[PDB]
């Protein structure tokens, strides 16, 4: 049965929800912390913004809670349920999403650790990672506040959806056609750097002065990369830069756990066909405290197909509706 609704008005925004959900806060503009009372715990209640305004909005609706009802990892944030106030498809205008609450996120501890924080921290991340990768989900905004962590240390990796610009793969910024997901082993590397040492490794002011500080660290590309830069315009201006080596690592981060700095360099490579991949980053020597290789599963294969098609507002409102109807909760 359809569980009974309530409603409240919440910083200027309504919210209906089961009164299985009590003590709504607002934490972050939306999204309220709550307390559920069928299981016992704290709550992440998310009420999406104007979901089905506009065709953008609705396929972002439908792509949103396809991707969260798909992700059962300790790493990766999960649905702990999706509801609607809406009794039928026709009055269906509101999506609520629920998931765990964490107690901050990466932004607000390291804002340093110590390095076997450091470890347990990136482990759980390349964890997460190996899982999201392995049903071809490339995040593309890693950054420490898409990183919640406990008091415990356990981490999940989520996308609200500190400026994004610090933690982003070189190629993204050069527009690169295509990319791959080693775009997120760059920004495990800049993350990694951070906790380290307690500063942003590149904080640039634009993409421009990001790419001069990323370059001044890694060197300017060599002809193997350049083999593979089918851009003229981007060719021509990386050949015409004064040419710069490669820094020493183990200098950049004085006094670092020899394994950490090993790992910083497998990952903070401009060509991105050779970073370490998460599976084997999770195999490197410092993280032999945590790693289990029966304990580091993949995904189920997820379809992405829906990204290409293009349908109207009200397909994408009916597919939403379809998997709000369609939910199960976990165990
Ligand atoms: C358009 C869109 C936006 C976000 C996502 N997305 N993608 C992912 C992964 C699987 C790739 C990491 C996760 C999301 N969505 C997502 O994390 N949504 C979400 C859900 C709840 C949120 O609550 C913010 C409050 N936090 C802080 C307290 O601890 C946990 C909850 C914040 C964001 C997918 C599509
Ligand atoms: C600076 C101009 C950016 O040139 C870019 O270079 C990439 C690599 O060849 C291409 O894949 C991008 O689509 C192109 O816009
Ligand atoms: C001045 C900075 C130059 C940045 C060069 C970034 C190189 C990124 O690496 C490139 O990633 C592509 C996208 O997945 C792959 O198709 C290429 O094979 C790979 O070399």
């Amino acid at each position: 049965e359809r569980p009974t609704f309530y409603r409240q008005e919440l910083n200027k925004t309504i919210w209906e929800v089961p009164e299985r959900y009590q003590n709504l806060s607002p934490v972050g503009s939306s999204v309220c912390a709550a307390f559920d009372t069928k299981t016992g715990l704290r709550v992440a209640v998310k009420k999406l913004s104007r979901p089905f305004q506009s065709i953008i909005h609705a396929k972002r609706t439908y792509r949103e809670l396809r991707l969260l009802k798909h992700m059962k990892h300790e790493n990766v944030i999960g649905l702990l349920d999706v509801f609607t106030p809406a009794r039928s498809l026709e009055e269906f205008n509101d999506v609520y999403l629920v998931t765990h609450l964490m107690g901050a996120d990466l932004n607000n501890i390291v804002k340093k650790l110590t390095d076997d924080h450091v470890q347990f921290l990136i482990y759980q991340i390349l964890r997460g990672l190996k899982y999201i990768h392995s049903a071809d989900i490339i995040h593309r905004d890693l950054k420490p506040s898409n990183l919640a962590v406990n008091e415990d240390c356990e981490l999940k990796i989520l996308d609200f959806g500190v400026a994004t610009r610090w933690y982003r793969a070189p190629e993204i910024m050069l527009n690169w056609m295509h990319y791959n997901q080693t775009v997120d082993i760059w920004s495990v590397g800049c993350i990694m750097a951070e906790l380290l040492t307690g500063r942003t490794l590149f904080p640039g002011t634009d993409h421009i002065d990001q790419l001069k500080l990323i370059l001044r660290l890694v060197g300017t590309p060599g002809a193997e990369l350049l083999k593979k830069i089918s851009s003229e315009s981007a060719r021509n201006y990386i050949q015409s830069l004064t040419q710069m080596p490669k820094m020493n690592f183990a200098n950049v981060f004085i006094g670092a756990n020899p394994l950490a700095v090993d790992l910083l360099e497998k990952m903070l490579v401009l060509d991105s066909d050779k970073r370490i991949t998460a599976a084997q980053a999770l195999a490197h020597a410092y993280f032999a405290q945590y790693h289990d290789p029966d304990d580091e599963p993949v995904a189920d294969p997820y379809d992405q197909s829906f990204e290409s098609r293009d349908l109207l507002i009200d397909e994408w409102k009916s597919l939403t509706y379809d998997e709000v109807i369609s939910f199960v909760p976990p165990p």
